[PDB]
């Protein structure tokens, strides 16, 4: 049970994200991996799992 | 049972995002790999299930 | 039981993404991979689902 | 039981984050593994589950 | 019970993160590793589970 009366609330949220990049000359070699250079904002409320992945950025699984 | 009366509530929300990107000569070269060099905005309410993933940017899975 | 009199609710959203991208000479190589170098916007409210993948950018899956 | 009379209330945000990046000559080998040299934002309210893993960064996982 | 009446909470914010990088000249060699160089925020109010991993950066797991 749960009741919001004349309220305000904010859960899970990304509000504001500036960002300024210059960049010469970049070069990204990659053999059989993860790489990530950019922007990534995530926002969830509510994530229910067992072994659950939620908000994985640059990710390498290899379970054996 | 949930109940909301005259409130306001943002639940898993990305705003605002601003980004600039100056780039000159980038080379990527990626061999059975995953590279993200982008702007990436993801928003979920509820994401449930046993070994889930959401929101996974970057990802190299290769379970045995 | 879920009842919302009078509310103002978001769940689940992107609401504002600005970029501004100047590029000049890149040159992408790819062999049996993901490149991601754009701009990805995913907003969902409800994923249900074992082993589900929900909002995956970039994302090399390669299970045995 | 979970009762909100009239109350502002921020749970699992970010607000603001501001980034300026200028960066000459950057490259990245990456081989059999995971490197993230970008911008993360990542705000959940609820995350459940045995061996579950909820925002991971830069994450190498092989497990035997 | 969890009752609020006429309050203000902020519970896992992040609330201002302000970085300015200058960078001539990097080059990064990762071989089966992870390597995070960049600016990750994560707020997160409630996580609940065995051995579970939340907020992770920069992170190898290799259990036998």
């Amino acid at each position: 049970g749960v009741l919001y009366v004349g309220s305000k609330t904010k859960e899970g949220v990304v509000q504001g994200v500036a960002t300024v990049a210059e960049k010469t000359k970049e070069q990204v070699t990659n053999v059989g991996g993860a790489v990530v250079t950019g922007v990534t904002a995530v926002a969830q409320k509510t994530v229910e799992g067992a072994g659950s992945i939620a908000a994985a950025t640059g990710f390498v699984k290899k379970d054996q």
